[PDB]
DNA sequence: GGCGGCCC
DNA sequence: GGGCCGCC
């Protein structure tokens, strides 16, 4: 195996992601979100986290490392990663919205304030398997950071040695 | 038209 | 709250 079974399923969901495009490349919301979660999985940090702390932590990485003009709005990639089955959200009424729109996304997180994080099987996988971490880091760097310097982001996520 | 997103 | 773009 389930490590090999889960790793292949994990990497398949990551490769199926469809990020929004700028003129010169895909926007960095989803890879920055994922690498934040990968670092947390590696160090065994709390998988399930309150939205206020998740929003602030991802937002700070968006501000510092948003090399294609990203806004500090983690609501976009979190919703997209949830739809892909990579992210869990708990404590909300009704259905989770898609990452389409703007104000409705912010208002939904402000009202529902869901608790969540990377899905439990993938968090556990990346905590246990250094090979799975290296695999997804390389794949995300290949897809999203062509012509960009990922080193400051890797050190801010605690993944410099593995990336 | 849907979904990931920016601009008002 | 809205319209709209890129890509599917």
């Amino acid at each position: 195996l389930t490590d090999t079974d889960r790793s292949e399923d994990f990497l398949r969901r990551v490769r199926g992601l469809k990020a929004a495009r700028t003129a010169n490349g895909p926007r960095l919301y989803q890879p920055i979100t994922l690498l934040w979660a990968v670092g947390r999985a590696r160090r065994g940090e709390a998988r399930t986290l309150a939205w206020a702390d998740t929003d602030e932590a991802i937002g700070a990485l968006l501000k510092r490392h948003g090399a294609r003009g990203e806004r500090p709005r983690p609501d976009y990639p979190v919703l997209a990663l949830h739809r892909a089955g990579l992210w869990t959200l708990e404590g909300h009424v009704g259905e989770v919205p898609t990452a389409h729109g703007d104000s409705a996304l912010r208002n939904w997180f402000a009202e529902q304030r869901p608790v969540g994080g990377l899905a439990e099987p993938f968090h556990d996988l990346l905590h246990r398997s250094g090979h799975s971490r290296v695999s997804v880091i390389e794949a995300l760097l290949t897809t999203y950071f062509a012509g960009l310097d990922p080193v400051p982001l890797l050190e801010d996520t605690g993944l410099y040695d593995e990336g």
